[PDB]
C-alpha cells in the first residue's frame, strides 16, 4: 500500500497477546518471530497477557494511550475486533480510536493480517512467514486509515466491526469449526465440506445502499445512537428500509457476507476486484439453486481469487455503505469478524477512515 502515516522511530508499542490462541504457542512464537525484529526497529514492547472474553476490550477501554505509539494485537481478527470496540466505548472515543493499530497473526482467524500482507505486495503466505511478514510491517511502521462497520442488532445492541459480518453458510462453519481448533487454518475447509454434504438453505430478507445510490439527502429520524458516531444512513429496525435502497427479491439464501477487505482468510482471497474506497465495503450474497458442485469449485478458486471468472448466476457482489439482514423463523446465526452472535435482525453502515492499522 502507500502510506498516509508513519510511527516515530523510536516508538514503543503495546502488546496485547492470548497466551492460548495458536494452539497455545503465542507466546513461543512472539519470543522467536517478532521480539528480535522489534529490538532491530527500535521499537519498545511492554506484554499483556489476555486470556478472557472482553479482557482486552476492558484494559483497552481503561488504558492510558498517550503511554503508547501503537497497540499491537497478536491473536487474530477476534482480539482486533474487541480492542476496537474497547476504544469505541470510550467517552474520548473520537481521538482514542486514531490510536494505530497492529494485527500480528496467531493460528487461524487471521484474515485482516493476510489482507494487509496482500496490500504490502507480498505472496500469500500462511504461519510462521505471515507472522513474520506482519512483523516487518510494523517495523517497517508506515500507517493507513481504515474503514470501520458500525452494527445493530435486534435487541438494540451497538457493536463494530474490522473484518466482517457473515450469515448462513459461512457463519454456520465459523461456528461448527471450532471443534476442529487445533487443525488450524484447514477446520474451514472441513467445516466448509461437511455442510456441503448435508447443505440447508436460510430464509432472510436482505437490503442494501449502493454506491452509486448515496444522495445528497439523509432520512428525516434516523437510529438514536447513545454514544458514538451517528449512522446517517440507517433508519429504526422497525421501520423499513429507505426508497432509495434496493430491497432484494430472493429471500432464499446459502450465503451473505459484507466484507471490509480483500482476504476472509490466510488462503481465501475473496476480494480480487479491488480495495475497497472510504466508506465503501464489499457485499457478497449466494442464492439457493447452485449446486454442492459450483459451491465448492469457488471455494477452492477463492485460494488464488479466480471465484469471479465463473461467472455463477446465484453469486451477486456489489460495493455498499450499508445493509440490512433480516433472517426468516427465529433468531439467526452471524459470524462478526469471526465471533458468533445471534440475533433476529442485523444492520449496519460503513464509516470512512476512521482508524488507522500498519500496512505496506
Ligand atoms: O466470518 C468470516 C471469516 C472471519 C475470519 O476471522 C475467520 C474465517 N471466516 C470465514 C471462514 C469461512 C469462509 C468460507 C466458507 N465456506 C464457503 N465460502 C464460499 C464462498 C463462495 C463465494 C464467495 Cl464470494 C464467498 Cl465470500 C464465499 C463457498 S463455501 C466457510 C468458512
Amino acid at each position: 500500500a502507500m502510506g498516509s502515516g508513519v510511527l516515530p522511530r523510536p516508538c514503543r508499542v503495546l502488546v496485547l497477546l492470548n497466551p492460548r490462541g495458536g494452539k497455545g504457542k503465542a507466546l513461543q512464537l512472539f519470543r522467536s518471530h517478532v521480539q528480535p525484529l522489534l529490538a532491530e526497529a527500535e521499537i519498545s514492547f511492554t506484554l499483556m497477557l489476555t486470556e478472557r472474553r472482553n479482557h482486552a476490550r476492558e484494559l483497552v477501554r481503561s488504558e492510558e494511550l498517550g503511554r503508547w505509539d501503537a497497540l499491537v494485537v497478536m491473536s487474530g481478527d477476534g482480539l482486533m475486533h474487541e480492542v476496537v470496540n474497547g476504544l469505541m466505548e470510550r467517552p474520548d472515543w473520537e481521538t482514542a480510536i486514531q490510536k494505530p493499530l497492529c494485527s500480528l497473526p496467531a493460528g487461524s482467524g487471521n484474515a485482516l493480517a493476510a489482507s494487509l500482507n496482500h496490500y504490502a505486495g507480498y505472496e500469500q503466505v500462511t504461519n510462521e512467514d505471515l507472522l513474520t511478514n506482519c512483523t516487518l510491517l510494523l517495523c517497517r511502521r508506515l500507517l493507513s486509515p481504515m474503514n470501520l462497520l458500525s452494527l445493530h442488532t435486534a435487541s438494540g445492541l451497538r457493536l463494530f466491526s474490522v473484518l466482517s459480518l457473515a450469515w448462513g453458510f459461512i457463519a454456520d462453519v465459523d461456528l461448527e469449526s471450532e471443534k476442529y481448533r487445533r487443525l488450524g487454518e484447514m477446520r474451514f475447509t472441513l467445516g466448509t465440506f461437511l455442510r456441503l454434504a448435508a447443505l440447508r438453505t436460510y430464509r432472510g430478507r436482505l437490503a442494501y445502499l449502493p454506491v452509486g445510490r448515496v444522495g445528497s439527502k439523509t432520512p428525516a429520524s434516523p437510529v438514536v445512537v447513545q454514544q458514538g458516531p451517528v449512522d446517517a444512513h440507517l433508519v429504526p429496525l422497525e421501520e423499513p428500509v429507505p426508497s432509495h435502497w434496493t430491497v432484494v427479491p430472493d429471500e432464499d439464501f446459502v450465503l451473505v457476507l459484507a466484507l471490509l477487505h480483500s482476504h476472509l482468510g490466510s488462503e481465501m482471497f475473496a476480494a480480487p476486484m479491488g480495495r475497497c474506497a472510504a466508506g465503501v465495503m464489499h457485499l457478497f450474497y449466494v442464492r439457493a439453486g447452485v449446486s454442492r458442485a459450483m459451491l465448492l469449485r469457488l471455494f477452492l478458486a477463492m485460494e488464488k481469487g479466480r471465484h469471479m471468472e465463473y461467472e455463477c448466476p446465484y453469486l451477486v457482489y456489489v460495493p455498499v455503505v450499508a445493509f440490512r439482514l433480516e433472517p426468516k423463523d427465529g433468531k439467526g446465526v452471524f459470524a462478526v469478524d469471526g465471533e458468533l452472535m445471534v440475533s433476529e435482525a442485523v444492520q449496519g453502515q460503513v464509516h470512512p477512515n476512521y482508524f488507522w492499522m500498519v500496512s505496506g
